[PDB]
């Protein structure tokens, strides 16, 4: 539409067009020698969850979070069948006649936008540049505010499998949070008063093949606004890239393994001892890419600011203190305008 | 100096022979008031015969122990006398080694980086944290995927075989106790067993050295266990374990070759406070050391920890909040460091 109903990017790829529409083509500064990325100069940071209680593993986590802000997780205890099934739901739901899929459109009545549903993100302005990907955004926790009406019916086990996956990742959320609290010198339960009744958001990404991968981004360069994200990818074959010291690095998520990356809230909360990585996804011209991201956010208990226990007067606050509503307003708000909120809070 | 993150081996401090504990072990005046001399049990220690726990007589003895005390002694427990002696010999022979042979298995990795598993004490979070007058060797025996054999000691040479054998006996005990208590609650005997597969089992060998000022320190601070159940074995108890009931402190001597079972905080939550997990502590003495082994049995991450649905109705509301297993565990461990009781933050 004009800008009220952006078209589903999967239908633009199935049109067999050789060029993308003008609303998807980036600028010259964003299309400079960046999309041709390198690969990590060292073995990709890998944390073994089943051994994270040991100080050896906790030091591997520390180096991952200090150097890169993300890592791959192994021996995480999520069954291979469950990871295959939850990704089969996205595979099955996305690979559907579109009349079936439009029933869960995040543009209710075709004109009013919301975050929860199937489609793309918010289009504030007509000249805004749109990503070459579709999404299915679902709030999974707390279960009391779960909007099942937008949860797809096909396959007929979507709610059960996604709920099962949500309860598996909970243990991963708890273990990693406990580990980092010890790494930061805080109480190992420090972060759990901020997680009671906290939002858990599931994002099903469909990056369709693009005839011109040089002109578009699967998702724009960005850092997550969560505490951290668990990422699950279906036979990655590439596309995800992460930035470190200006340079984009190609990161491939090995099948049956999970990628954990930090969000902007964690960087502020830990005063920037670990940082939230800025990342993006590149499209390819042959095959599509489906990923499931689980965002774990903080409740409205306390304001988002550096932890009291990480600040003496010789380690002052590098970041401001803002409310939860102000924080979330800007991660979403600055995502559309292609800026990074957390820079504005840095002192 | 930040050397306070590298806590001393208390057994070494005790061998210094000086007249006072260092100030970091000294309790506040409130903790040292008219408690440390406890009272004697007004009734005999509750005792349960495991071999007859399927019978009404013993199971009723089990209920009275759980409702009134939260703990009981277990007889005919299936653990041979030689095996209890063997597992306590591990503790005796390991601790009575030169500090250089024990330090290989320190939980302070590279001398700096704390982890739970190993020989030392519990996490030192702040400089002003009061420390306990004891060392412990903490070994993760289950699940085997999380087992780290490199911290299981090389002395005596039977350590892995003996502890494995003992733990398999105490696991059986755990199953029997869970079943029996399930029937007490009117639940199916297997109601909780979906929480017991690939669940943590932790062995804690405690070493309480003598202290020149037993009036000033705790061998271990007042606490309830975070487990479902705890099975405790003490080497010739001589004395020191104290348990609290309704604000009063009582001495409890774990008779040799018997096992003390106490209910843990996880069970208290799961049974909605029908039975409660008892607060207990160890006081030191000036003459001799005390050795005990505690097997903590926890739950997996199948469900969040909360009151069992079979125990709730309109006139039986839930008395505890529901929290995830990892959140529960980190709260147990964190609150222990701060001298606070985690389960009270879950009470509704
Ligand atoms: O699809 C990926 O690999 C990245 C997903 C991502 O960054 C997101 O959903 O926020
Ligand atoms: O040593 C005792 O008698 C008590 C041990 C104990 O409470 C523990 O290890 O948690
Ligand atoms: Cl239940
Ligand atoms: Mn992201
Ligand atoms: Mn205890």
């Amino acid at each position: 539409e004009s800008w009220r109903t952006p078209a589903i990017v999967q239908e633009l790829a199935a049109a067999g067009v050789e060029e993308p529409p003008s609303r998807y083509v980036l600028g010259e500064k964003d299309r400079s020698d960046e999309l041709v990325a390198a690969e990590l100069p060292e073995p990709i940071p890998v944390v073994d969850l089943s051994r994270l209680a040991g100080a050896d593993e906790a030091a591997k986590l520390r180096a991952a979070l200090q150097n890169w802000g993300f890592f791959l997780l192994t021996n995480h205890g999520v069954e291979t069948s469950l990871m295959d099934d939850v990704l089969n739901l996205a595979r099955e739901f996305f690979n559907q006649p579109i009349e079936r899929k439009r029933k869960f459109s995040n543009l209710i009545d075709g004109k009013n936008f919301q975050v929860e549903g199937y489609g793309t993100d918010r289009v504030v302005t007509q000249d805004q540049i749109l990503d070459w990907s579709d999404r299915l955004f679902l709030r999974v926790e707390p279960k009391e505010e779960r909007n099942l009406a937008f949860w797809p019916d096909h396959p007929e086990s979507f709610r059960d499998v996604l709920n099962e996956y949500a309860s598996r990742t909970k243990r991963i959320r708890d273990d990693i949070v406990q580990a980092m609290s010890k790494l930061l010198g805080l109480d190992e339960d420090y972060f759990f008063d901020r997680l009671n009744k906290a939002p858990a958001l599931a994002r099903f990404n469909y990056y369709p093949p693009c005839p011109r991968p040089d002109l578009v981004f699967g998702v724009r360069p960005h850092s997550d606004g969560s505490l951290f994200t668990i990422l699950l990818v279906d036979e990655d074959v590439g596309g995800l890239q992460i930035q470190r010291d200006g340079k984009w690095y190609n990161v491939q998520v090995t099948p049956n393994t999970l990628l954990i990356n930090l969000g902007d809230t964690m960087e502020v909360l830990c005063n920037g001892i670990f940082r939230s990585p800025v990342h993006r996804v590149v499209t390819n011209a042959e095959r599509e890419r489906i990923s499931l991201a689980m965002f774990y956010s903080v409740n409205d208990e306390k304001d988002i600011g550096p932890a009291a226990g990480l600040l003496d007067e010789n380690r002052p606050a590098r970041y401001r203190k803002v409310s939860v509503g102000e924080f979330r307003a800007g991660i979403i708000g600055k995502f559309s305008r292609r800026e990074r909120y957390i820079d504005s809070l840095k002192i």
